[PDB]
């Protein structure tokens, strides 16, 4: 018996298991594979009706137009720790870990071919109405919270104060404005309507999203395990996390549902990820005078003296002498610096 | 240097039947030295604080 042709050598796995894997002391080229979904924060108008909406304001006017908490669609937001690549490199290099492939795929889709669920009777005879109208899809993966820019419609509404809306809304508000800007920080108090992200921040996440507004279009979905969607740009590296953090945010409408009288109302489901990790090796950017910087400032007392920063200062003059030189036949000459060489005047 | 203890020795008894509770103080010597270590913690870590 000729023995067989020798195997293909693969990556090694060395732990599979719950959330207490990711404190195995490796070596330098290992590789992480972390599968999370998340939960879609609709309204939930009751404790039973898990997922949805509540049934929808129709016509109001358009200054006394209050709306309240329970029927609007939220942003649902994460975040994973990591643990410390507590490492000896020399020269002030460190590691922090990179999320180099994120693969997303919507989990629940065939909830909508269950037709009987309490809709309004299409026709005379006929079944249940499936949901059909505006979808939203919109996802985001990141070392840092996703830093989003503030656009609304109709800045004369009142809110609830469940939610978090921006400050002070004028009539500008409601194109680009810059004095509108919010961190992500808070599960379902971001509201749909009135944060979009902000395309001059963000060096460091990657959103992806689409929309389609309509009265009646097809919800299309997508399912395939062998996609994946790629996390680098045009130099070579994705999310870098900063501080041991991964800031994961997603938001998922699909349609309009019909109850039983008549009534339109939302629907979400929820999200998978799967981010694949690696550690990069980085360089130090800050100087090395800011450790201590922090460290004097939290033990030395405050003192109340009278001010010498700013426009209040009691300084006359100061001058800094450094070198020599031969008399100068002034002494009530002024030199300074000017933008890189040493200028002079009287 | 955390050193803790209690000591509880019986029952004191009073006179109309009462009981309560006694106990009494416990002497300590430590004989301390100089241990050698390595660093658990290298600069990157202590840096890395600053940002969280």
């Amino acid at each position: 018996p000729k023995k067989p042709k020798e195997p293909v050598q693969v990556p090694k796995l060395l732990i599979k298991g719950g959330v207490e894997v990711l404190e195995v002391k490796t070596g330098v080229d290992a590789i992480t594979e972390v599968e999370c979904f998340l939960n879609p924060e609709m309204g939930d108008p009751d404790e039973n009706l898990r997922g949805f909406s509540l049934k929808l304001s129709a016509e109001n006017d358009f200054s006394s137009d209050s709306p309240e908490r329970k029927m609007l669609p939220c942003y649902s937001t994460a975040r994973i720790p990591l643990p410390n690549l507590n490492e000896d490199l020399t020269c002030g290099n460190l590691l922090m870990w990179e999320a180099v492939t994120v693969q997303t795929e919507v989990i629940g889709i065939t909830s909508m071919l269950n037709l009987h669920a309490g809709s309004q009777k299409v026709h005379e005879h006929g079944g249940g109405k499936p949901i059909q109208g505006s979808n939203f899809h919109f996802f985001a993966v990141g070392g840092d919270p996703l830093e989003m820019q503030g656009v609304l419609m109709n800045y004369r509404t009142k809110y609830p104060d469940g939610t978090i809306t921006p400050k002070n809304p004028t009539a500008q508000s409601q194109v680009m404005n810059t004095d509108h800007k919010a961190y992500l920080d808070k599960n379902n108090a971001y509201p749909v309507e009135c944060w979009v992200p902000d395309p001059s921040r963000n060096e460091n996440t990657r959103y992806f999203g689409t929309f389609t507004g309509g009265e009646n279009v097809p919800p299309v979905l997508h399912v395939t395990n062998t996609a994946t969607t790629v996390l680098l740009d045009e130099q070579g590296v994705g999310p870098l996390c900063k501080a041991d953090s991964l800031y994961v945010s997603a938001a998922d409408i699909c349609g309009l549902f019909t109850n039983s009288s008549g009534t339109q109302q939302w629907r979400g489901l929820a999200r998978y990820f799967k981010i694949r990790l690696r550690k990069r090796s980085v360089k130090n950017p800050y100087p090395i005078s800011f450790l201590l910087s922090d460290l004097i400032n939290r033990r030395t007392q405050r003192v109340d003296g009278q001010p010498m920063y700013g426009m209040e200062s009691q300084v006359e003059e100061v001058r800094v002498f450094d070198g020599t030189e031969r008399l100068p036949g002034d002494p009530d000459m002024i030199r300074y610096i000017d933008k890189q060489g040493q200028l002079q005047t009287k």
